[PDB]
């Protein structure tokens, strides 16, 4: 009934994002790779103008996703600098690096998701952000999911997103902010 | 119930929004004049930055509005340079020149209203848009409404917004797109 | 001794700017047509920021320009919004209209060009703005040159650019700026 | 001859460009701290946007600095983030928590400083950057300077800038990108 395209080429954040679509949305993955430059200063700004971007391209309904991960006792890092930190290393490289940061320090940490739909035929715009709140593992344990995965363990459980990839289905702020998202979709349109 | 700031100090806007406010919502202007660079291509591109901006400065759900007259044959002209130009001269100048411009061309126009909520603890965004067709008068009529209403005619009627201001409150570009804006706030808050 | 992309494909600029180039400055126009959003307030922030994007993706020293007629009585207009004032319509119908709007008025005007050169590899920016100030015609004169050289009377001449083009490699704003940009350069290079 | 404004007030900054002027320029602190929001890709992009806003505000001839730490290893981190990185902690622990993400990586870094001239009046810009080559201490030395500079040992020296601070004006990658900067005034003034 609705068919959206997704404004990221990134594998993972399609995967997920399919996966939890209402039976009403058909998602596809943008057909042209965009250039974005990223340069707001919180999630919600790179979700915002991803969006906008896409849609004023594409001419047609798009959602973007601007997320990252949060660790309080190093101000906030990465955050939005997730993916850009040491971009050119592996993930298993960063979590290293980042586990060295954390010597000595308040573990506690989330993932946050800002997602955005935008309708550049109406003009109407919808974000809404939420969050997985959790800790930084002592190691990295497991290679499931993607990105930090594999250090984060969400509040209520003892193990990764990387040894339990299955629960970010459920609790992950990608799908716990889309689904916020869908809702209000489900009421407005 | 809820107070909600405007991310405007321009006392017309203040006023005709207020005049419309749902019950629920307590409308106060900005405690603070805040600078926005309003370098957006689009009113909802103008609109978000300014409800962004404030919103972050604030601490508080704020609204903003960034609207404009389009003349369909004059490319558009004026849109969101509707202030900008001829800035230092009065609206009374204004359509005068732009009368000129107009001689031998057809006369359909709209003014376009995007309308935007922030609420920057939970980094919820909300942009609608909406509008008033109509066309432009022969000649300034009436000292009513502000701006560009004494040469807008609206669809449906021969006299100018500057001669009959009242009708701004059911039928303009600004009653009618925070109204689209109240109606979601109805549904998801 | 120095080959120089520049970042446009008007070839009226190429022309202009190729034919008071020094000896020692080989000037290419870009073979990758790179899109950038010119949302600069003035012509030096246009012109930086399309040097800047330019050099980033060409990796090769780069200039560029951007330039606009400033109608003083019309506060400015069209100045940044040169080439987006009536885009779909041709210069002939932009001065047509221009005419309209100045009846009665000032007739002075400038016209602006921001010439800015950007070594991506040193990280060396210059930007330098130079103008030529002259009157609008009571009509339309000429074909020469390009967009609203037929109505532009530069001070000490009675006919147009669109009238006299050769006088453009002496006397414009385009010559001023780029002769004043290479003048730097050969001090620094 | 020449009263330039400088856009910080940071007191180190003001020290360091003070005591490398020339005889004939009088550099003042920013008498107004300007607001910009610095969110530039790279030392160039923030040092032109500070330029740029604070000259439009003062009216005034200004100079911007935007510098930073680059490590290598570290995919160039914190580079741009040099300050914001948990700008709430003190430097001293910065630095403790960039020696632990270190530990078995390469040491190499550099400081690099970006240097802008904007004249309002004339609409000149002039942009430069240069970089001091170094290495990362095993601990923290010293309290002179500023920033990370008791743990970066230039190049040539076996002590950190935090122990032989009075070496900057000689080697320092502001002190280079600023008399670069002089030197093209002084040909072009």
């Amino acid at each position: 009934k609705l068919t959206v395209y997704l404004a990221t080429t990134n594998p993972h954040k399609v995967e997920e994002i399919k996966m939890i679509a209402p039976e009403w949305m058909e998602i596809l993955p943008s057909p042209e790779k965009i250039e974005v430059v990223e340069d707001g200063e919180t999630f919600l700004e790179n979700s915002v103008k991803k969006a906008v971007v896409y849609g004023k391209k594409l001419k047609h309904p798009v959602m973007a996703d601007d997320s990252g991960l949060v660790i309080y006792s190093l101000g906030g890092f990465p955050g939005v600098m997730s993916a850009r930190f040491m971009e050119e290393h592996s993930y298993k490289e960063k979590m290293r690096t980042i586990l060295k940061m954390l010597e000595g320090k308040d573990r506690r940490a989330a993932f946050v998701c800002s997602a955005t739909f935008f309708d550049p035929v109406e003009n109407t715009l919808i974000s809404v952000e939420d969050r997985v709140e959790g800790r930084i593992a002592n190691e990295i344990r497991g290679t499931g999911g993607f990105g930090y995965d594999p250090f984060f363990i969400p509040d209520g459980y003892d193990k990764t997103f990387g040894e339990i990839p299955h629960l970010k289905e459920k609790i992950s702020h990608r799908s716990k902010a889309f689904r916020k998202l869908f809702s209000v979709l489900e009421k407005i349109l």
